[PDB]
């Protein structure tokens, strides 16, 4: 399948070159997979989600996304126009308040929630979790991410936006999950992207158009935007049967575009997520 005039990040993930604008992908499109977006919520009524999104858990007075961040990330995973895996099922877990903030205890509870809740959902092609959040190093936060991964969920987490080594941030620093840095449309490391040996992969993160609350759209930047590209890619590849939740991060690194990004610090992987789809 070909989506013309796609957001640059979608085109990038199906291309061996920057500078194109059509997204190419197998029509299976993540059907039969599920992606949990652990964030500020998801505006599930947005036409872009086509009834495939739902809130399953909140720790606050509402499950609605009063911020936009979670809706944007969910849109990059799976919206019809802005999403990588256009037929996946999206499940929202609201661990962040409408200011985008959350206690680590709440975030940990949300991760353990997903590890159990997947057993209440129909995801025959596999389960992914996208975590566009983080703060300073916490062994307990890392352990929760490790448990979620161990339970059979492909966990993708943001590297962070400090232009610093991600070893000092959580869950970015957890070795067993997939830690995602950000790049721009010219294949440069995004100016804010964290780096370091703990990163597994880069995805598009600068000037990313996606869904927003109020039935709208907007372009924003962050490792929060790169992470759902990788989460959606994992769901798409799992639906194709090419990999599993336990092996998808490694498979994405195996099949990435290699050596094509600029301003990658010595010791950080130079790997850009790529779907290897041959039309």
């Amino acid at each position: 399948a070909a989506q013309t005039n796609a957001p640059w990040g979608l085109a990038r993930i199906s291309s061996t070159s920057p500078g194109t604008s059509t997204y190419y992908y197998d029509e299976s499109a993540g059907q039969g997979s599920c992606v949990y977006v652990i964030d500020t919520g998801i505006e599930a009524s947005h036409p872009e989600f086509e009834g495939r999104a739902q809130m399953v858990k909140t720790y606050y007075y509402s499950s609605r996304d009063g911020n936009g961040h979670g809706t944007h990330c969910a849109g990059t995973v799976g919206s019809r126009t802005y999403g990588v895996a256009k037929k996946t099922q999206l499940f929202g877990v609201k661990v962040l308040d409408d200011n985008g903030s959350g206690q680590y205890s709440t975030i940990i509870a949300g991760m353990d929630f997903v590890a159990s809740d997947k057993n209440n959902r129909n995801c025959p092609k596999g389960v992914v979790a996208s975590l566009s959040l983080g703060g300073g190093y916490s062994s307990s936060v890392n352990s929760a991410a490790a448990r979620l991964q161990s339970s059979g969920v492909m966990v993708a987490v943001a590297a962070g936006n400090n232009n610093a080594d991600a070893r000092n941030y959580s869950p970015a620093s957890e070795p067993s999950v997939c830690t995602v840095g950000a790049s721009d449309r010219y294949d440069r490391r995004s100016s804010f992207s964290n780096y370091g040996s703990v990163l597994d992969i880069f995805g598009p993160g600068t000037d990313i158009l996606s869904t927003w609350i109020g039935g709208s759209t907007r372009s924003i930047s962050g490792t929060s935007m790169a992470t759902p590209h990788v989460a959606g890619l994992a769901a798409y590849l799992m639906t194709l049967g090419k990999t599993t939740a336990a092996s998808a991060c490694r498979y994405i690194a195996d099949t990435a575009n290699k050596g094509d990004l600029s301003n990658i610090p010595f010791g950080t992987v130079n790997l850009l997520a790529y779907n290897n789809y041959q039309a």
